């Protein structure tokens, strides 16, 4: 996954393997102090919010393995799936009174190697 967008906006696109440890993290680093910390799985999906209080896990899957740093605001990911490649929206609600959203399209691939088809006109 390499860079392939422009705007005022562009949008994310991480690749890694399958069951390994992932880690994402926004381009751009929290503001000076945001207000709301929350991870979208899907378009209309949550995985957790941060109240600036204390991480709430919405019944999501992940819970258990997963962890949100209200430090930096990465998600960490254990022993990932092939399912959990989406589109990942992380809202934040900016001090000032804004509230920003990224985009990160999640690219699991697998380990196993291939084999050498070749084709003889």
């Amino acid at each position: 996954g390499s860079s392939g967008s422009s705007g005022q906006g562009h949008l994310v696109h991480m690749t890694v393997v399958s069951g390994s440890n992932v880690t994402l993290n926004i381009s751009e680093s929290l503001p000076e102090n945001y207000k709301q910390l929350t991870w979208f799985y899907t378009f209309d999906q949550k995985i957790v919010e941060w109240d600036s209080r204390k991480s709430k896990y919405f019944e999501s899957k992940f819970k258990g393995r997963v962890r949100l740093d209200p430090q930096s605001g990465a998600l960490y990911i254990s022993k990932v799936q092939k399912e959990d490649n989406s589109t990942y929206i992380m809202r934040v609600l900016k001090k000032t009174g804004n509230e920003q959203e990224w985009k990160i399209k999640l690219q699991v691939l697998d380990p196993v190697p291939k084999p050498v088809i070749k084709i003889e006109k």
